[PDB]
């Protein structure tokens, strides 16, 4: 016998939508209060930080979750999309890994665009 097998990989066109060189805006602003670090640290809540995505979050409690899949479990109507992630955040105030969320582009309601050339 053996012991390799299974293995599967499949990616799209992306390299940047496009923009200059150090950013013509910073990603941290300011977003929420944020107010913490030595300075002004009440309880061990989770506080504003942004991860791979740029997409900053304001503070959150520890053990909870900013997750929002999609707005309503509806399958198959017109969506408002409020920016949706999943997010969960450690007893210990920290965030997760980085937010995340492909089982919402996903559904069961949706085929369009394709376009083509023909002699």
């Amino acid at each position: 016998g053996s012991g390799m097998k299974e293995t599967a990989a499949a990616k799209f066109e992306r390299q940047h939508m496009d923009s200059p060189d150090l950013g013509t805006t910073l990603l941290e602003q300011y977003c929420h209060r944020t107010t913490i670090g030595n300075f002004s640290g009440p309880y061990t809540y989770c506080n504003t930080t942004l991860d791979q995505i740029g997409t900053c979050w304001p503070q959150s409690a520890p053990g909870a979750l900013v997750e929002r899949p999609c707005p309503e479990y509806f399958n198959g109507i017109k969506y408002n999309t409020t920016r949706n992630a999943y997010r969960e955040c450690l007893e210990n105030g920290t965030w997760a890994s980085r937010v995340n969320y492909s089982h919402c582009e996903p559904i069961l309601d949706d085929k369009q665009r394709k376009y083509d050339l023909h002699y």
